[PDB]
């Protein structure tokens, strides 16, 4: 139904464990996979989305500066799950291994 | 800047309400399960990845109800007026949990 729900289902299929809506360095991420690996879900727009480019930008720069690798999945990309699974795959394999 | 589910979570945290996230009750997946057969769902008119299938929503609610479950559905757009969603959740909680 929701982007997060869809990402969760992919993670379960790949048998990947995670903390949901987990706080890291004062920031919120959709899924935390450990070893400073996080997945975020975003999109150009949704009804209750309050735009803030500077905040979103700062968030990534701080996390990255602290050793975090963040994979941001766009809600549109979900209509092509085969590509999303690929992004999650590469992300997990190249960073956890 | 935050997903609808994230925004609902923050509300629950503020009200000091505990939950299972993306929980499955009677074969149906809910965004937040609060126990005592209480759940909160997050939906909306339509978004980027949403596939319209009301025949699964009309079924979900009707079946859960007969099993004793009570589901509060929050539309993504409702979050723009956060106070309205807080009072819904507050009343929902007090109603079935008193």
């Amino acid at each position: 139904t929701t982007p997060e729900r869809r990402v969760k289902e992919i993670l379960d299929e790949m048998d990947i464990v995670y903390f949901t809506h987990h706080v890291v360095e004062g920031w919120n991420v959709a899924f935390y996979l450990g070893k400073k690996l996080a997945i975020e879900v975003n999109g150009v727009y949704w009804a209750s989305k309050q735009k803030n480019v500077n905040k979103d930008k700062r968030k990534l720069s701080e996390l990255h500066s602290k050793g975090y690798r963040v994979l941001t999945i766009e809600d549109d990309e979900l209509n092509d799950i085969d590509k999303v699974k690929q992004q999650i795959q590469k992300f997990w394999v190249t960073h956890i291994s």
